[PDB]
């Protein structure tokens, strides 16, 4: 994309601490930039728009070459941060508002680097990352998510002339779904065969997908929380069309480049569904906010080792809490992603292990190797109404039938329709981020 000239783009300052020993940190000044999805598209030399609603304007984009040597994508004023799109910094602590009343839906954003030039690429291996998090406000149907893309550290400039904006303009966006709603892709608009997704007044979907690994370190809401690994082949961002997207639509899923299902650890699917929510007597109070630790092991404990185990703990009010295990006969009770507990868990769930097809734990490693940019989000889900993540999945399978229940949602919830109404001024808070050494951040 071009870049516009109608508004200064100006990222949210957000502070993180880079820590070398318990409770010895330094600061370091980043920012959150907003996804170039959410921008404003219009001519290059005017005001007119190139995507209103849910479509492209056919006469400025009959191609996307045309579309994007037409068209500009333009900045974020400070004002527009809450007034428009429902985010907001105080201190250390960053706040995205699900539903901003001209009426926004959403919202992904991205972690720039103290220049405010590229994203804070994060080299996750042999290290510890966390942060504190509030999501009570968030009910069945919503995520507030925080993970991790292999994106390019300038959103892809250097590879495409076309895109002018880079990491300051929030582009790049691939993950391990291979999406066909990235509007820009390959510093290209994705416009070709764009189609409007039914009941999404604000999105569509263009011919190409856009794929990378992904490490999901946060998939929540107040009722069930996950971490998953999503290894690719290759993990580094690349547009697809065809069988190499993976589309669900055409029976592709377990065809394309992705593992889009991943290796997931969520408490109550693995059958602990006393340890995570919305109440005192819950292990980890969901109404209230916690610290999410996470660490990222490897085979020989250096830098240079592969990938071998996802750990978690949590600390809520100065109470260290252990990650759940899985709990079902015959199988091992882990608290960690491994490649193990991924073939059992799957062998156990019937689910097809494409995590280890894709390479495992060691090619996901390689992806955080070379580094990832952290991404923060809330959405609904126009799909599946996130019953994936909090309720029977497939909605219609028995719930005694181990791997269908993954929360106690009702299989009518997530409605993207009922929650913009019902959960509009949710609220998802991650704060006080930090990233050190294992056992350093806490």
């Amino acid at each position: 994309q071009n870049v516009g000239t109608q508004a200064a783009e100006e990222p949210l300052n957000l502070p993180i601490s880079v820590c070398t020993a318990p409770g010895n940190c330094q600061t370091e000044a980043d920012a959150v930039v907003l996804d170039s999805n959410w921008r404003w598209a219009h001519t290059t030399t005017g005001y007119t728009n190139c995507y209103t609603g849910n479509l492209w304007d056919t006469t400025l984009c009959p191609t996307p070459e045309t579309c994007t040597t037409n068209c500009a994508i333009d900045g974020v004023p400070l004002a527009d941060w809450s007034g428009t799109y429902g985010g907001s910094v105080t201190g250390n602590k960053f706040n995205l508002k699900f539903v901003t009343v001209s009426t926004n839906i959403g919202a992904r954003t991205f972690l720039l680097d103290s220049t405010k030039t590229r994203y804070r690429m994060f080299q996750l291996l042999n290290r510890e990352f966390t942060y504190d998090v509030d999501v009570s406000s968030l009910d069945c149907g919503l995520n507030g998510a925080l993970y991790f893309v292999s994106m390019d550290a300038d959103g892809g400039a250097a590879k495409y002339p076309t895109n002018k904006g880079g990491a300051k303009y929030g582009t790049g966006y691939c993950d391990a779904q291979c999406p066909h709603d990235v509007k820009w892709i390959n510093g290209l608009a994705n416009s070709k065969d764009w189609t409007p997704i039914p009941g999404d007044a604000n999105s569509g979907k263009g011919y190409y997908g856009n794929c990378c690994a992904e490490l999901d370190i946060w998939e929540a809401n107040k009722q069930s929380q996950a971490f998953t690994t999503h290894p690719c082949t290759p993990n580094d961002q690349t547009r697809c069309e065809g069988v190499v997207c993976g589309d669900n639509d055409s029976g592709d899923r377990y065809n394309g480049m992705c593992d889009k299902d991943g290796c997931d650890f969520a408490s109550y699917r693995m059958n602990d569904h006393t340890f995570y929510g919305p109440g005192s007597t819950f292990k980890l109070d969901s109404t209230k906010p916690f610290t999410v630790v996470s660490q990222f092991i490897t085979t020989d404990g250096t830098d240079n080792g592969d990938f071998k185990e996802f750990r978690r703990f949590y600390v809520q009010n100065g109470v260290r809490i252990e990650n759940s295990k899985v709990n079902f006969p015959g199988i091992t009770a882990y608290d960690s992603i491994t490649d193990e507990m991924c073939a059992a868990t799957k062998g156990l769930f019937g689910d097809l292990d494409d995590h280890k097809n894709k390479g495992g734990m060691k090619q996901m490693g390689e992806a955080m190797r070379k580094g990832m940019a952290l991404v923060m989000s809330i959405w609904d889900d126009h799909d599946v109404n996130m019953l994936w993540l909090d309720s029977n999945y497939p909605p219609t399978g028995n719930p005694s039938t181990p791997g269908v229940a993954r929360g106690p949602c009702p299989t009518t919830s997530g409605v993207p329709s009922e929650v913009e109404v019902t959960q509009a001024n949710a609220v998802v808070s991650f704060g006080n981020i930090k990233f050190g050494p294992i056992g350093s951040t806490v």
